[PDB]
């Protein structure tokens, strides 16, 4: 008499079953730490509190945290990242998760509420396991009684991350954190990878479209603008790159990409005048990738290219000025998370009308809302990271910790390099790879342990 | 002037011409140049530089003699001087003692001319190195030298790791800077340099078609990250080996096979170890690791009949190269091109099938057999080098009180904005425009509008 | 009342015509076409029996015959091509179809046999468009009286056309035909890059598996291969490839990929003896592209890696061994078109095993049955010489010709290389391509017009 | 005492020889043959005239031509192609070449006569080898007399085919010929992977340019301009292309090229206006690849970025107007083959001029005149063709034919398609390629030999 979750329809669960049974086969770090830890039960009395897209990746996620002895209450951290399968299969396995693909706002937030109470009442969490930072704004905005017995959040993603150390900094942070996107097998792997894979996967399932021999602009070129980038280079696009950062700059230009921004000299007044309408006029695909607000803003909306395909793969939708584009254009949705923007004005368009814009999945992240986002194979990496995040937060006790103990260890730290190898070691021999042993005579050397860690702290891969 | 050895002073007029190509593709250099020369931030500089003795080192040397300073250079490798490029700087009245072809001896000898001025030590107050030769010959016999040195700036991870080394036992007498480390350098030289450089090296030595071939690259770090690119976009079939698991899970993410010479990857020493079915179907075998015998001899025995044999690492022991000196038999075929017979020593059938074919004996293959990394890579290090003895110049650290130098001795990068400012630099030279944040934007990730963009931590 | 057609759900004609709309934009040398022909109407009297892939690019195709002026009565030429959104425009714009995704062999024969009969009786059908063959084939042996009133066919694909110049050389052809596969903007177009843009995109569909750091082998590199290889390793799958044919092999070798045998010296003695298990125990996916028979048989499937994936994007499903298969091994349907095929026997699976492979589409066209085939703008290519080629057969008026007459223009012929390039020009103009016109001095020094063609017809491109 | 030779300088030879007997390990297709047929001498008292780039490759050529029976004399086709050590070694073995890097045009033509006259008097020739026609051209003008005793001619190279097929059609040609040049073997490889490879590593010897980042314009998208290209993507570069052909155009876009004119509309007007200056001022390397005169021309020279690279890679230096800068500019040379060409005047420069352009060989083909052409193990294929093209047509015997019988066998003609595929074999074993060999069941189902020839002549791979 489970009752403790909503989701689409638990009849997809049988569906679901079947593709995390596979996605467990694509993911030998995960699945690694699950026979590793399964008897020494290191999360017995763990109950944590997940905001993370409710797809099959998360589902295995969520089965080793259980497999080691946590219980969990889920919810995903955005509005069309839930396969309603992934969600219909932790459902059925007794798991309170409350998520649906197609959420409202309204819905979102009432997800984020049932976890956090339980029977209407706080639930008796210790750990939060957190993408984006919505779930950990709401704790400490809403319920720091809950934060006092809380040891730890594990955050994913870089906007969580900059959100965990905008409150270090200002002393509102309450518990320490695992920052896991900055492990190289998360940061460098899925940031990057993932989006290679999952980008040009996500515009050919919500249009179709040809890639090959049409102009792409991405906004930014950090571990998801170099990702995607090369997800619209290896199809035949033509890319070009805007970036802020000279650094990323020149690894663009290095890497083969003409470097450009809307803004005539780089300068945007906010003015029409500002916009570089010859450059915008010849894109038929713009990509935002920065985490930063309105890097696509109104003027470039007015000068792309008729038909030019609009998407954002950061963290949160107001990457593109959609609000704009709400209050001015007729929006034709063509079928779920894609919709025709017609430029003619806000009250009615031709069906045939040519001055329009595609936007996908409504300018939520594009891979997860118009595909499945990340292989189950690059996602073992970032969850392997997660659940040793979880591990170390857990097996620390921060909140039964005293007060001046609790100030020595109130922090947003990364995991040991020796972790981040031992992952990548697993996702290695996944793929038939085989690594060297140094000999002793080589590790003297080059002054590391055969064992490793292999690299110094400093190191950028 | 007569300060100065070089294999021919008449290619002092082809080398200029090929300068001023350079100072057209390193703007990052020539910036420097024309920002700094008004204040002239190194005069009563004495630099001894030891680097590779190239067209891109002459823009270098020009750059820091324009800004004030005085340098007496030597190459950092037997093979990796450009004649034209040492012609043009002893022309131009720098002493300069390199040339391409040097024996070991006339390489100890080239170092020497530059630490001595007419029979006695040179007033040296600073250190410019690649590799870390010029660093250990001042520690070990010139110690006194140190005490009026202001600092070294170190260009390569090989004399990184030496510094770093030095530092840990406490031996280390006058702070560094560690430029290798720069974004625009490690990121840019070591890896895009490679990609360049490599398949150059190697068409120029054998006119090799690599199209459909098998390559191995021994290592996965900034070196074999751009080696292995200069293989694979030529067409080659690369695999990648690796101790770091880490770089082994980026060799497997951008495409390559990951394997290792040795059965289950563990070498002990023996033949029976050695995957031979593996190595026998390997035309091309490259190191880039920055260590010892990762190309060993048990391995030279099991590689497929005529492959081609090679180091883009700083120092030529990553190849057993001793073991073929003193079993096989070595064929010039041009200069920096041998085909070593493994049929014997002591003669060969001009026509035997059983060779391999080395390139530059070993030694660093993008400077021996082509002409390393193109200007427009350079300019990125060499931009972090003037910026490097600007800093430990205008520190003085051998004008400080003892207490003072105990605190200021390190082996440190510059700081991130002077890496952003370079790489601004390098971009326009391509034509591209960085984007301004505005206010609201900068305001949203916490940046000044001006940089630094990014953490301490962030990898790129 | 139209009722003259048979498609999954009407319901889905809005969707299917958004769609269209969009193909319409993407397509810009076949609506150049509709648009230079409709004041001619060129296909008044045509009535044509078409037997091609339900797409929303087909529908296009479809709708510009009927706006040159023919009546068309259609059907998918494979039980899973079928796009159900774009069956039910056309059906919604009263044109007869007989086409739904998932159909049974059956089903399949159904279908043909409606567009064949109008009212229980032979249609009089004028014209034939095919891909494959099977309806001219059925036309030849079943309702040969109907070939008297037809003046040619125009045939899509490689296979199809080797059906034809069969017939031809065995006297059995009883129309002419044009070759369509064989215009440079189809066979160097549409199966090339068509299947470089879908091949990764149906499997990625399917699976959500990583394809990066992967071992793929492509059994055959002809213009399907090469695009397949080019899919797969752009990427980043290890890629080798197998193939008869000496000079595609050596274009795979210059191409940078391995090229293997499935068996020992590639000689297949019929005995798992021959069969090189240490190669195809390493292989993740195999993909056939080859247009024969038996090119991935019962040995290689027993000998390949665990968990690899098995798909044909050749024309016929016969490509596999999938007879073997269902006889001997335990189906699983993961969801439609994904089957893991348990290697364990045929006497009952268990859920858990991790001996199995996974089969799409029933080792029919992947890219179709898994995703959605080429893109409008590769397709617009394919579909104007297709256009061309039922104006040239239509226009000659075969069945009307005295005998003598027939027998010299009885023969398989491609479209002359000006409306290739015409064609190709359109394509290069929708991506804002611009093409140099030779001055009169430049022509005359080449031996060519300014207006072409540019290439003598040996030319290979 | 043999003394019927010049070349550079005769010390080279060992040297050459050295490579040679590499290169000999490079080109198995060619030393198949060598073995294949040493035993029946099938050249025994062939007389061969042969014009062709006195590289290390075709010194393989010459000595395997020698093998067989033949006795040669030997000029080069280009005044800056010859490696003088593999000049100086064919000379060390006692076989007439006349040929040295860097000649003068006077130089050049002395070389060919050299070889037609033999102390002072018409050599017995019965065999023609070229590349590029400029041999056939003297014999038909100048000697008709050795034309009579000459039984075939064999062309290399896509202009000579070209020169070839005007006089066929004049009715001026006097022998038949092979088109070597449409072998698969040699169009697909040589032509496009050559030029791959060669390209990049011509302008990295002349220039030691950084290529990553920078923006090139190609010329043609042929087989020299499709693998011109890809050096140049391969690298980093940001390439455009030009075409005047459609089809080659549809390639370029699918391959991911941006397809542009140097003129606007890709229209020349007659004037400077007509030239798109926007274009043309962001450029920093041209490369010619047409076979066509004039296609970068004066005033794009006037046009182009400061500091841009300019050079060719077809046959004649005439598609680059060179005359114009001769005539107008000041010309620097770098290091030899390597000229800055100041656009500030004739008369001198200032050293540090900004206002120049760089042009490599003087805008003979860059890849022979900066670098060492294409690789041995691709010009294996064009070599072994040039082998079996003069067997077919020294066996023949045209020259002894009566009348009646030469007009019947007086052609342009290729090799047949099954000594193409015998050559690609020994090209793809040469790579440890493994072919499959087809079953009978396989054989019959696709209608081929198990032996092939596996494809229909209209094939085009
Ligand atoms: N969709 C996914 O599956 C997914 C995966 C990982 C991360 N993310 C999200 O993607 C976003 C980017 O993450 P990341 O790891 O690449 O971050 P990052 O810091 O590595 O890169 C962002 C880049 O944006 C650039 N940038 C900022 N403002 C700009 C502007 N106005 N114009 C141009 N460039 C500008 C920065 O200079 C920086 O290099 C974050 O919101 C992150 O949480 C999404
Ligand atoms: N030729 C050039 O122009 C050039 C340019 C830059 C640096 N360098 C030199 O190249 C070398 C490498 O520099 P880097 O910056 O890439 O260093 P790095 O530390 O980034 O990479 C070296 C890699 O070698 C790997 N490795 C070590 N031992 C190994 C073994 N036994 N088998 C397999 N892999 C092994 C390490 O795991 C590491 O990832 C250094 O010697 C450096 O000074 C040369
Ligand atoms: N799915 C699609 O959208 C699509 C697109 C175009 C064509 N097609 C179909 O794809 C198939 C191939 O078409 P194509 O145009 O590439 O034909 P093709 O003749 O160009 O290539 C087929 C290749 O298969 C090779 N081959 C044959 N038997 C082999 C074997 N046993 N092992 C290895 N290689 C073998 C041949 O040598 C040849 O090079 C046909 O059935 C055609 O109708 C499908
Ligand atoms: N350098 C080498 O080693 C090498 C190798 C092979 C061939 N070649 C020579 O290269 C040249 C090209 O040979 P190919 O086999 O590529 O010929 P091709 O006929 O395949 O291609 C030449 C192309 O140039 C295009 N073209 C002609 N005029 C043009 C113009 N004004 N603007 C743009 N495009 C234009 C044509 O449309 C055609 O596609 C010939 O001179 C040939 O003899 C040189
Ligand atoms: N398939 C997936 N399942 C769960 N999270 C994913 C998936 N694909 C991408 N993500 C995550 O989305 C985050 C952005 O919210 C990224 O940091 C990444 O780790
Ligand atoms: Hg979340
Ligand atoms: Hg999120
Ligand atoms: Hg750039
Ligand atoms: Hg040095
Ligand atoms: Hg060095
Ligand atoms: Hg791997
Ligand atoms: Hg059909
Ligand atoms: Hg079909
Ligand atoms: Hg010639
Ligand atoms: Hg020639």
């Amino acid at each position: 008499g489970f009752t403790d979750y909503k989701v689409a329809d638990i009849t997809l669960a049988a569906w679901g079953r079947r593709e995390l049974i596979i996605a467990e086969s694509e993911m030998p770090a995960l699945m690694g730490l699950r026979r590793k830890y399964a008897g020494q039960q290191p999360l017995k009395g763990a109950k944590i509190l997940g905001c993370i897209h409710m797809t099959i990746q998360t589902g295995v996620l969520i089965e080793t945290l259980v497999a080691l002895g946590a219980e969990v209450r889920w919810s995903s951290c955005n509005i069309f990242s839930t396969q309603d399968q992934a969600a219909a299969a932790i459902a059925a396995a007794g798991i309170p998760v409350f998520a649906w693909k197609g959420e409202t706002e309204e819905e979102y937030e009432w997800c984020i509420e049932q976890t956090i109470l339980k029977d209407g009442q706080p639930w008796d969490a210790n750990m939060v396991l957190d993408d984006g930072g919505d779930l950990t704004e709401i704790l400490h905005k809403k319920y720091p009684q809950m934060l006092e017995r809380i040891h730890g959040i594990t955050e994913e993603t870089t906007t969580g991350v900059h959100r965990l150390l905008d409150m270090l900094k200002n002393g509102t942070l309450k518990v320490p954190a695992i920052n896991v996107n900055d492990s190289v097998t998360k940061s460098k792997n899925d940031n990057k990878y993932g989006c290679r894979h999952s980008l040009n996967d996500a515009i050919k399932r919500g249009t179709d479209h040809l890639l090959s021999g049409k102009q792409a602009l991405v906004i930014g070129y950090g571990d998801v603008g170099k990702g995607s980038s090369q997800s619209l280079r290896q199809e035949g696009m033509i890319v070009k790159v805007a970036e802020v950062d000279p650094i990323c700059a020149m690894q663009a230009c290095m890497d083969g990409f003409e470097v450009v921004s809307p803004y005539k000299n780089g300068i945007n007044d906010g003015t029409e005048a500002s916009i570089d309408a010859a450059l915008l006029g010849k894109i038929d695909l713009i990509v935002t990738t920065t985490g930063n607000v309105n890097v696509c803003d109104a003027n470039m909306l007015k000068a792309l290219k008729k038909r030019a395909v609009v998407c954002n793969i950061g963290h949160f939708d107001n990457e593109i000025d959609t609000a704009f584009m709400r209050k001015n254009w007729a929006w034709e949705e063509v079928k779920p998370q894609v919709h025709k923007i017609h430029r003619t004005g806000k009250d009615g368009f031709d069906a045939h009308n040519d001055d329009y814009l595609i936007l996908l999945a409504e300018g939520r992240l594009v891979n997860l809302g118009n595909a499945t986002g990340h292989p189950s194979r690059i996602m073992d990496g970032s969850f392997a990271n997660q659940v040793l995040a979880q591990i170390h937060l857990f097996e620390q006790k921060y909140a039964d910790l005293p007060a001046a103990e609790k100030a020595k260890r109130l922090s947003v730290e990364v995991l040991p390099k020796k972790l981040d190898e031992e992952v990548a070691l697993e996702m290695v021999k996944g793929f038939g790879g085989v690594v060297t042993q140094l000999t002793p005579k080589q590790a003297e050397y080059i002054g590391v342990s055969v064992e490793g860690p292999f690299k110094p702290d400093t190191y950028r891969y």
